[PDB]
């Protein structure tokens, strides 16, 4: 009944919290540090959480989980838990081992939503980049259907309440809706959004569709090298963001997830510092003017941050298709 405990239906019947929680720290951070700042952001009031086998801190993640079941208290129920397939495991006989692979680490039952992370195929094994001897990204041929139907399977099984996509353009998102015998179809494209690139026609599609657009990198990102070219734009240094924050007494982040919120987009915010986690779940105690809404429409620029170019020679790459 607090705002910020707000959610969304889904097109399976569950529900899921308009704010998340973004888990991402670059390899160079401790570990034991996710424990702590997922404890703190589900103190602050944060129940959806954003994680994946790429990002190395399941286990870390799962333990602050179980923390604050065990008490700082949330029920699991409260939790909306969210984990990514990775690209080497998207041969089906390895999809299902993957997820209880991820959920061993958690030490949870399920995951409240599985995704596949990327609509490309990597070379199966335990390098998540697998590079030739010229250090290019060895690519995998996978039927995408039958990912999928494993995917199904495994919500089936219990292991996912939801399932859904992440980075998908428009006509890979059709090839899963037109699949023959689709039993369950995408709840969610979590995507890159922001106002640089507000994504109007994939969020259109995705409505029209009965999907929900989950917004990642929605305040620019954390712009670190290994996926963000440290030369691009700094998003909350606009100057136009900035005035809106002041005019409002917030800060240019608020302005940025708010723009969201008030758009229909589900919005993920990684924060590791203590005081910006309390302060993102602001975002639920003030309002943006259609006046606002409009200047920050007014921002988008097609600029993207997470290119992902070392795999532009990818036959199933996602980008380069106008949405
Ligand atoms: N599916 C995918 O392919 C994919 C790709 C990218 C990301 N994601 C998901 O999206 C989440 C968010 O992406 P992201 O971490 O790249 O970036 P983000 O949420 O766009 O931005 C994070 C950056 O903003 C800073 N920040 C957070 N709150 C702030 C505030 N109130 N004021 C000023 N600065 C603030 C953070 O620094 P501090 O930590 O110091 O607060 C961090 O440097 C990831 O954690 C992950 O869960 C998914």
């Amino acid at each position: 009944m607090d705002p910020k405990y707000q959610r969304v239906e889904l097109n399976d019947g569950h529900f899921m919290p308009v704010l998340g929680f973004g888990t991402y720290a670059p390899p160079e951070v401790p570990r034991n540090r996710a424990v702590e700042v997922t404890k703190l952001a589900i103190e602050a009031g944060f129940r959806h959480i954003d994680s994946a086998y790429l990002y190395n801190n399941e286990e870390q993640v799962g333990l602050a989980i179980r923390s604050k079941i065990a008490d700082g208290s949330v029920k699991r129920e409260d939790i909306f838990y969210t984990s990514k397939l990775w690209c080497t495991f998207f041969q089906p006989q390895m999809v299902q081992p993957a997820l209880e692979s991820s959920l061993k680490k958690l030490q949870l039952d399920y995951v409240d939503l599985y995704l596949l992370h990327f609509p490309m195929a990597l070379k199966p094994g335990e390098t998540p980049l697998p590079k030739d001897e010229n250090g290019k990204v060895i690519f995998d041929t996978v039927d995408l259907s039958a990912t999928w139907e494993v995917m199904e399977k495994c919500k089936d099984a219990g292991l996912a309440k939801s399932i859904g996509v992440s980075n998908f353009n428009y006509r890979q998102l059709e090839m899963i809706l037109n699949k023959p015998g689709l039993k369950y179809k995408p709840v969610c494209n979590q995507v890159e959004c922001h106002p640089y690139l507000n994504q109007s026609k994939l969020l259109d599609f995705c409505k029209s569709k009965d999907i929900v657009l989950v917004a990642h990198s929605a305040l620019g990102t954390q712009r670190h090298k290994l996926w963000v070219d440290p030369n691009s734009p700094v998003l909350l240094e606009d100057p136009v963001l900035c005035a809106l924050a002041k005019k409002h007494k917030r800060t240019p982040a608020l302005i940025a997830l708010r723009y969201q919120l008030q758009r229909g987009v589900v919005v993920l915010a990684k924060s590791y510092n203590e005081q910006r986690i309390r302060e993102n779940i602001q975002v639920f105690e003030f309002q943006l003017t259609s006046e606002d809404m409009k200047v920050l429409d007014g921002l988008n620029r097609n600029y993207r941050y997470v290119v992902m170019d070392f795999l532009m020679d990818h036959p199933d790459y996602p980008f380069s298709d106008e949405y």
